[PDB]
């Protein structure tokens, strides 16, 4: 559904490399019995059939307002013109399968035209693979 918090990201392409900085997120949805979550962020260039592009932040336990401050780099290839950078927050779970918290994505070609910087609204899993919603206001 919706109202999943927001995330602050920077994503820019420079000389065939995509640099992404995952800063922090605010107001995430509770996922655990204790009312909090143990969030981490998965980054991928999709489609990724062979599942080779995945990178992830560390897991921060017991918070709905994580501050990761982590950076990542992807080397781009020509075929990436048809790919998107997918950013998904998931809850790490000690005793159950990990579950989805919120997401968004950027087209590689679009980032090449204009870098991304700022706060973004977290979307549901399907929606997140298709667009993003900046919230500069
Ligand atoms: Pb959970
Ligand atoms: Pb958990």
């Amino acid at each position: 559904t919706e109202k999943r918090g927001r995330i602050y990201l920077k994503a820019e392409v420079t000389d065939e490399k995509l640099h992404v900085t995952v800063r922090d997120a605010k107001n995430l949805i509770p996922m655990d019995p204790n009312g909090l979550s143990d969030p981490y962020v998965k980054l991928k260039l999709i489609p990724d059939p062979k599942n080779e592009s995945k990178q992830k932040t560390k897991t921060i336990r017991s918070t709905l307002n994580p501050q990761w401050n982590e950076s990542f780099t992807f080397k781009l290839k020509p075929s990436d013109k048809d790919r998107r950078l997918s950013v998904e927050i998931w809850d790490w779970d000690r005793t159950t399968r990990n579950d989805f918290m919120g997401s968004l994505s950027f087209g590689v070609s679009e980032l090449m035209k204009m870098p991304a910087s700022g706060w973004y609204k977290l979307l549901n899993q399907e929606e997140g693979e298709y667009y993003n919603v900046p919230i500069p206001e």
